[PDB]
């Protein structure tokens, strides 16, 4: 572990790994410190949907950033594979956002004006996915809202970043960041290091560093539990989505099913009531799932911020300190764009002023 | 693997292991052939309750045999431990059979005349187990219906049997039993062996051997799925039982929760609908369980016979061939008595004629 | 489960699965019976190398069949994916068959005349794979001996077959095959069925059927133990191979390492001595593997015939009965060719007489 | 989570848990904060030997404390069970400290004068444990150095403490300890709390708190890797021990084997080289272990201080702050004594001055 680095990333989830990759891409000597193992936290719990259309409510900067990031995923798998040998496991079936009421229809048709987004009647959906619930009023088909396995997108970014020279340190938690002196000083139980730039990408745990650097930005965890089953009996190519819940078909034959919303819960293992709730919900969307064998069950903590938006930018009073935390349920989707934006800010390049203002650290 | 044995046991579940132990106890040179690993089938799925009072419906021979077997468990743990070093993990808290309706009360009070069985009012139950559902009309407390961990009762029997000279062969399925000649001849993929006595203890798979020996006795599997959670927050000493479902507190801090009933289902892994059903049921009995972290989920196949009773006895036309299969939901409870009865039949000792007639192979 | 099927396949490993796929593709009404789960035995333990160049010591019929099957894999993944949505996970890095002595060199140079096969010097190998043992004398590069994940090739075949009309029955062990009427009679615990063609694809367990049908073809298990580690630090694209041992890098970042050779051992879980031996061997081939985190360990039973060659063909005295079992170390590579050959035989199509003869059931 | 507590414990390993138990027993309003789950780190990796006779090379204060703690274990299991319903799984077989040379003999004979400790000749050892290595020169039999399952001793302590009123908070990492008011101020992501006494029991991670409070006591992790196997064939009642390595037979039939010694390594999963080394060592001690089925593998971080001794006592400049961390290879054995000592100190009771001095926080 060197004594000085041009840039240091605190956090090895998918956000940190992405940032480390782009920085090393810029031939910037960087190091990444992760408390445990790469992507072993919230990143490993994620379904992996590139759900840009799950947050188009109000076509603001937030949505544009998301669409932009979704486009960045084009060729990313091929790119990262060449350097890491790790497959991100991308599935291009697309997504069916189901409607079970007029209200659902009204919400979903709000985006018919967008391209690649087309409305399907009840009969048209069942024509493509015969086993989807028969209680649907139809569904919005989002061709581009595909999915990848998050853990491997993270591992691919890291391996690639290592092959480009990035130095990665697992089992190395950062205890403190001192902005004193002319260069930043970070302290870890395995030694202290100097850097010209420090990026905070510690997910829901990033609050510690905000406070340390004189900022009140708070993070609240919103626990989500899920399960997986083996689908060896029916065809299912498209992801089924409804009210933030989903059934995504993996290329392994498994179905990743999920999500509960437990605000303020910091525990990372599923409780019985939560799992029962997920099973019940899944059944209303895909009735046959009740006959599928259960594989695994798990949970993760979504990084919730006051306005549900992430903090991606510089420290108000110190351009050497950046932040990239608070991706509630779009972290996998936004990794590329987030990594690119942070990298451009450090490289002092020009960046979209709307996105920069949208995710600024000192928001109202 | 010797060429000849005085007695051979086909099946290494808890029934077979028990039989092998008692036979070796009689200093009878015996061998046991198990398809996979000792106790790796239905025995490993069992809750482990010594539920003699779950089948007192009609105080017939069946119930007496059960009570008798329950008594045999006295000192068994200590006995088997001395020889194997394996702890059966016996928990003596006892059992509360809950009532949620007048009908439940009527069914349960039918046994008030029995000793160690006492009725508890709603308030008396909650006094002992404050977290049991408040919707109960009360419960029948069965002090003796305690529990053990089945897998280890099986392992203890086997180890003990080995220390006494029994030869155990895992990964050795028996393909056929030839009653031709003056001695039985069993064929396995690892070699053939001769024996003076053959005991069929292959659980729900015993049907193959019945047919082979010219008998129509059929076995139907009744799949049961369960789960376990960690109870780190509330006191729970007594087993909670209702309508064949249960919540048994293990000495490790886990709660074994369960059972669905899937007749004709031969699969041994839990399906989503079954697990949801078990969770739902458990919650009505112990509301706080919904907040407990899930540990594992599994399933097993109960050996169902036409009359729900096991076959424990000699082949009608050949006293060299015995059977011990069909313990629907009392296999752990009846292991000792079953093992002792089969051992006595082979040793040509005198045995209870009522039990012998109750479990005969040629029942109506 | 119907009462009649044009073709019945016994055994659901990769061989039985491939067979069912091609039969279904031929629009033949077929059923497959697996005593446990699809691909749950030896198939799930295999490394998945398409090792055709491991059988070229003598360019006979066997080598041709092997090369033929390897070509059949061209595009197989795409084809199966389209129908199953299951990715077989093919890795095209190729293989380095290392040499640690002059004898190794002489033997490996013997295939220099083969296409897509060329010799690499010590320094040419290290140029491609820098972390390979510095003790090598060089290596033969086999571009086509790539690898796949066997379990998924099996699930892909099964799912595809289902989508084409094949009826798959897991947890349905076949007990006996009767040939007395004008059609075969298969008995299972879940009922009996008639068929015009029966194919025995029960791997190392196929012996009971041979014997049941008047054949004495023997099978001996040759247990192979393995383990996997996470390769998060060094590059490795080519499979490393030496003396039947290997280190294969999966697209997930794991290295599948191993194999012990234990004849007569039917146990399917690794013992301490075997794993220690695999670890020791791996270190001689790839030194850095010593510092990699261990992931999993497991074992499988290679189906060994008297000559290490499979039995693929019709029953000498009954052309309605076929066998496809005994693929020692090449069951994955030979799956496509074995499947197509058995299918063609059932369809009475014309087949290569050299291959048909090499895999005869009645080999002297 | 309340706003005030008389005593706060930081860290929920076996040390913090024991401390919380004794404090609760003293009817002190206490809270415990664990960043993950109770006993989830180093405590869960320990073999659980109550190895007091591993510190008798010099019969100083340390050895006395060790012997004292070992006595405290007398009846501890019963006591904790009554309140928690959790079995600590104590095995009283005792321990054989083997000798493989004359030097070993000379060193081990040095404790012949100790009670419940006696020398056994080569043939006397084999008389008790026939399968022990035939290469031994004999062994010292230590009747009292028995073993327990650490995780469960920890869960028992925690549960008992809860039943006595202690408030346990998992997934609640303590970020900072402030000492400025008249009471301590502990900050966590889930809120801040005041306390009259704070105890740092964060194992190898305790260093950040020492430094936070003006102390430079350093901690270095010494990673230990282990594995378990199933002993289903040979007898083994005594724990086998040699050069800090061991083979301990659990009441479940498993043998817990191991330990590597890797200073400075913070990773908690075993690597290939470490496990191979543990397997090699185990075989020299108990040859038959080579054929036993491997169960699991894992690792833990021994908390190493500059002198291999723990820091148990008050903060030199603040008697409201206490520390109990740095139990190198004796954290399980010393749990009862450490807990009682810290509790007595908080209750201002009288304590052994020799022990208090040996574990001083400001050791030269
Ligand atoms: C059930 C569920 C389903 C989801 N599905 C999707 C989905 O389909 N699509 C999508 O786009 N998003 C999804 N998400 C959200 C997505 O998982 C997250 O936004 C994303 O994982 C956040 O990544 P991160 O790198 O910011 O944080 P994390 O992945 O949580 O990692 C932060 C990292 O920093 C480390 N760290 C913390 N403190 C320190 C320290 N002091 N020093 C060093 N390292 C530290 C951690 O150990 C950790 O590795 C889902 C989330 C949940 C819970
Ligand atoms: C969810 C559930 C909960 C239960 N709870 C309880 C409870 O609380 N109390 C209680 O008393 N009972 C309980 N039971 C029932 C109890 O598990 C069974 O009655 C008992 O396990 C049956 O034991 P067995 O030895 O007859 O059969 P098994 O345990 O099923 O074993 C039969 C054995 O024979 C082997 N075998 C089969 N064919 C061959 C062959 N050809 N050659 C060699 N070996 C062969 C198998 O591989 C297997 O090891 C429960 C069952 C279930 C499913
Ligand atoms: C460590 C190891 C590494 C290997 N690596 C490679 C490699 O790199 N490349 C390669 O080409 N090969 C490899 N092999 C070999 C390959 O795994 C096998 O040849 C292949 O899996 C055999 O497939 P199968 O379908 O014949 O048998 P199996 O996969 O063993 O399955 C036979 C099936 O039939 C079922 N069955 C048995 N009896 C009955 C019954 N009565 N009724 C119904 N079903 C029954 C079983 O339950 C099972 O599912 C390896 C093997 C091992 C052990
Ligand atoms: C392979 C191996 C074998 C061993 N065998 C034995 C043996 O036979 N006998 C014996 O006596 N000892 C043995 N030991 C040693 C023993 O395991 C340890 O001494 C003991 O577990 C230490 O306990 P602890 O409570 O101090 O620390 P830990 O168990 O490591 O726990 C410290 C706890 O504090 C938490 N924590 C850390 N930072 C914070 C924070 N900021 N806020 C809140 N919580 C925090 C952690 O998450 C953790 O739960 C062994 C160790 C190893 C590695």
């Amino acid at each position: 572990m060197k004594r000085h680095y041009e840039a240091v990333v605190i956090g090895g989830g998918i956000i940190g790994s992405a940032i480390a990759y782009y920085l090393a891409k810029e031939n910037k000597n960087t190091a990444l410190f992760e408390s445990g193992t790469m992507g072993g936290r919230t990143t490993s719990a994620a379904a992996g949907m590139l759900g840009a259309h799950a947050e188009c409510e109000e076509r603001d900067a937030f949505f544009d950033f998301a669409m932009h990031s979704q486009r960045l995923y084009k060729g990313l798998g091929e790119e990262l594979y060449a350097l890491s040998g790790v497959d991100i496991r991308q599935h291009n079936g697309g997504m069916f956002k189901l409607a079970f009421s007029e209200e659902d229809v009204l919400q979903l048709r709000q985006m018919d004006d967008l391209d690649s987004v087309s409305w399907y009647s009840k009969e048209e959906v069942l024509e493509k996915e015969p086993y989807a619930s028969g209680d649907i009023f139809g569904a919005s088909f989002i061709q581009d809202d595909v999915h990848v396995e998050p853990y491997f997108v993270c591992k691919a970014y890291v391996k690639a970043a290592k092959m480009l020279g990035a130095e990665i340190f697992e089992h190395t938690p950062v205890l403190h960041v001192e902005r004193d002196g002319e260069a930043l000083f970070i302290k870890t139980p395995s030694g202290d290091v100097w850097a010209n730039h420090v990026v905070v990408a510690s997910g829901v745990w990033s609050g510690m560093f905000f406070k340390q650097l004189g900022l009140n930005n708070a993070f609240l965890p919103v626990k989500g539990e899920c399960l997986s089953v083996w689908n060896d009996d029916i065809p299912l190519t498209k992801t089924l989505y409804h009210d933030h819940c989903y059934i995504v078909p993996r290329k392994s034959g498994r179905l990743v099913v999920g999500a509960t919303m437990k605000p303020g819960d910091w525990s990372e293992t599923p409780d019985l009531g939560g799992l029962e709730s997920v099973m019940k919900k899944a059944k209303t969307m895909l009735p046959p799932i009740q006959n599928m064998k259960v594989d695994r069950f798990w949970a993760g903590l979504r990084p919730g911020t006051k306005d549900g938006k992430p903090y991606i930018g510089r420290h108000p009073e110190d351009s050497r300190i950046l932040f990239a935390a608070g991706h509630f349920r779009n972290g996998i989707l936004l990794a590329p764009a987030t990594g690119a934006l942070i990298s451009d800010l450090i490289m002092n390049k020009e960046v979209n002023q709307d996105w920069l203002h949208a995710f600024r650290i000192d928001r109202k």
